């Protein structure tokens, strides 16, 4: 893989394996996601998850919300990849982390960024100003929250307001992913997705965890890819027949549109590439 990258880079090819991904991705119906009832439910018109792997809600109400799973069978993980809540789907934003068991949320960008905002502000951030989801019924209340240079980890607890039962959710802020562009070095990103996987988090015990940037296909499938792409260089026996390129279009399969730009392509690879020598 370092050799395919470096003649990648020296050949300046991103751009064009980047546009055959594109050119081979799945493609399935999203009819549910375009129905007129879920207008308001969708941040961007053009990503919509498929109807064969969208998250359906459980309460007796539209089932709808802008959520994919993806679930890869050699890895053995799955994800959720979603779209930064909107300020009337952060209720059904909790409630599948609820209905799904997720035990952690992975937020890949900042609520506003270059002056512009990508995502509601879907948790608490006082520890005396809780979050009531009346439509759903649930209670969010910050714990505490330990904030380092490069990402915040928070403490969340998730209260079914009608059964009275409480979860820890933890809340991991990637918080300094560049304005534009992907990080020069893989290194703080790498960081951030070991200390989700050392709190278990990631592990089957839980539901998936939820994934989101603001469309959640870009950031957010750059983390599922390195993800994946380390766990499978662990489990086979030759690692470097692990094809980056072959595990995204099998995430594509479950969600279109990951990874949104050649930049975040060559990013993945880097970080699969470091990562690797990390473990
Ligand atoms: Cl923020
Ligand atoms: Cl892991
Ligand atoms: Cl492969
Ligand atoms: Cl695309």
């Amino acid at each position: 893989m370092e050799k395919e990258f470096e003649q990648i880079d020296k050949s300046g090819s991103w751009a064009a394996i980047y546009q055959d991904i594109r050119h081979e991705a799945s493609d399935f119906p999203c009819r549910v996601a375009k129905l007129p009832k879920n207008k308001n439910r969708n941040r961007y018109r053009d990503v919509s998850p498929f109807d064969h792997s969208r998250i359906k809600l459980h309460q007796e109400d539209n089932d709808y919300i802008n959520a994919s799973l993806i679930k890869m069978e050699e890895a053995q993980r799955s994800y959720i990849l979603t779209q930064g809540p909107l300020p009337n789907t952060c209720g059904h934003f909790w409630e599948m982390v609820w209905e799904q068991k997720s035990r952690g949320v992975v937020m890949l960008n900042r609520v506003m960024e270059k002056g512009s905002l990508k995502c509601a502000q879907y948790w608490p951030q006082k520890e005396e100003k809780e979050m009531i989801f009346e439509d759903t019924n649930l209670k969010l209340t910050l714990i505490s929250e330990d904030i380092k240079s490069y990402y915040t980890v928070r403490q969340l607890e998730l209260e079914n307001l009608t059964t009275q039962e409480t979860r820890e959710i933890l809340h991991f802020h990637y918080t300094t992913w560049p304005d534009f562009g992907v990080p020069e070095s893989p290194a703080s990103f790498l960081n951030f997705l070991f200390k989700v996987r050392e709190s278990g988090s990631l592990s089957g015990e839980h539901g998936p965890v939820v994934v989101h940037c603001s469309a959640g296909i870009g950031r957010s499938g750059t983390f599922c890819l390195a993800d994946t792409c380390l766990l499978l260089m662990d489990k086979r026996k030759d690692p470097s027949s692990v094809d980056i390129k072959k595990v995204l279009l099998e995430m594509r399969k479950f969600r279109m549109g990951l990874i949104q730009t050649a930049d975040q392509l060559r990013f993945s690879y880097l970080a699969v590439i470091e990562g690797a020598k990390f473990i």
